[PDB]
């Protein structure tokens, strides 16, 4: 909507007190104008038709509990996105300023978020499972991140392919956690998942295993469930970029972290210049190698540690 681009103020899923960019035309509607060509918050009033509306507030203030998806999915939509512009270089998803549009109450306890091709869309759990899920800055990043794929990468959503695209949902999404720096961990979801259980959390980038999925290719889900495994064995791409960041020992094999910056140069190039909708773990290593390479040399520290990182979790 047309208006004047102003600041309001609210409390989140988490219960912080933030801002946020909206815009005034009778009502306070979530429009960041100072974003690319805007990002956009819509309420999706417990239904399933999408967008919905586009949030209108009456004072600017959003301190209801009704308000707090919206505020997390309209705030952490801009840190994403701040992110890739002022990380990789990059402008919105589509790399010329898309608007960023998300949909928050989706249907009713519904214990998931997506990115349906065209806009993201969180739900506010069952407040047993999971509390709104745009509370999760990582999981805000994680959707926005599968936008990013679709637009370079165009990784097919099963199989080994599908993997490497939920995989970098997972990377990027941390990364996001890591640059807005509060309380980042490798952990997916912890903010959002299970309120009643301390400690726990959607998946695992240190230890794939603590939630049952494969930190080696020798471990690999082949079945059919959930596309061929791509929330599956995503963890043996999880885990190779957890070592090539933080390094360590694993089944043996001794990885030299380069810190998370370099992974994020690295598979940000890969995504974007090397990575086809059919790549596989394979092509994924090749693809890292080759980034490595055009960013470090051929003889580098950074090389190495990423044929370190695929040879520890079976990738050749
Ligand atoms: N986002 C993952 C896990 C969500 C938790 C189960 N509903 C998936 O859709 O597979
Ligand atoms: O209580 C909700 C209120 O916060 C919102 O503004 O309109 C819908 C109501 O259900
Ligand atoms: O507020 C209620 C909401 O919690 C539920 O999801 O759907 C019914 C609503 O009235
Ligand atoms: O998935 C497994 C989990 O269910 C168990 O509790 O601890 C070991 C894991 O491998
Ligand atoms: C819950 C979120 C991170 C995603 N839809 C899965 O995985
Ligand atoms: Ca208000
Ligand atoms: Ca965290
Ligand atoms: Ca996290
Ligand atoms: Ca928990
Ligand atoms: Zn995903």
């Amino acid at each position: 909507i047309t208006g004047t681009s102003t600041v309001g103020v609210g409390r989140g899923v988490l219960g912080d007190q933030k801002n946020i960019n909206t815009t005034y035309s009778t009502y306070y509607y979530l429009q960041d104008n100072t974003r690319g060509n805007g990002i956009f918050t819509y309420d999706a009033k417990y239904r399933t038709t999408l967008p919905g509306s586009l949030w209108a507030d009456a004072d600017n203030q959003f301190f209801a509990s009704y308000d707090a998806p919206a505020v997390d999915a309209h705030y952490y939509a801009g840190v994403t996105y701040d992110y890739y512009k002022n990380v990789h270089n990059r402008l919105s998803y589509d790399g010329n300023n898309a608007a960023i549009r998300s949909s928050v109450h989706y249907s009713q306890g519904y214990n998931n978020a997506f990115w349906n091709g065209s806009q993201m869309v969180y739900g506010d759990g069952d407040g047993q499972t999971f509390i709104p899920l745009s509370g999760g800055i990582d999981v805000v990043a994680h959707e926005l991140t599968h936008a990013v794929t679709d637009y370079t990468a165009g990784l097919i959503y099963q199989n080994e392919s599908g993997a490497i695209n939920e995989a970098i949902s997972d990377i990027f999404g941390t990364l996001v956690e890591f640059y807005a720096n509060k309380n980042p961990d490798w952990e997916i979801g912890e903010d959002v998942y299970t309120p009643g259980i301390s400690g726990d959390s959607l998946r695992s980038m240190s230890d794939p295993a603590k939630y049952g999925d494969p930190d080696h290719y020798s471990k690999r889900y082949t079945g059919t469930q959930d596309n061929g495994g791509v929330h599956i064995n995503s963890g043996i791409i999880n885990k190779a970029a957890y070592l090539i960041s933080q390094g360590g020992t694993h089944y043996g094999v001794s990885v030299v972290g380069i810190g998370r910056d370099k992974l994020g140069k690295i598979f940000y190039r890969a995504l974007t210049q090397y990575l086809t909708p059919t790549s596989n773990f394979s092509q994924l290593r090749a693809a890292a190698v080759q980034s490595a390479t055009d960013l470090y040399g051929s003889t580098s520290q950074e090389v190495a540690s990423v044929k370190q990182a695929f040879d520890a979790v079976g990738v050749k």
